[PDB]
């Protein structure tokens, strides 16, 4: 038993919350294969209560040197 914090039941809707809270993450080639790894093996983002870890952990992602690309 996983707490959802929000309200509509669909899949792409994980994504969708946390895009919108997270903003243009704008994850890198490299970063699309780090996104599948702490998206789906973690359980920040395996977990629908914890959001907010996942809105962290994605973003830390995002700001990352391979991410962060200037």
């Amino acid at each position: 038993s996983r707490s959802a914090e929000i309200f509509p039941r669909d899949s792409n809707l994980k994504d969708k919350f946390i895009k919108h809270f997270t903003g243009p993450v704008t994850f890198s080639p490299e970063c699309s294969k780090h996104f599948h790894r702490l998206y789906y093996n973690t359980r920040e983002c395996s977990t629908p209560a914890y959001y907010k870890r996942c809105a962290r952990l994605l973003t830390r992602l995002a700001v990352s040197p391979l991410c962060s690309q200037t």
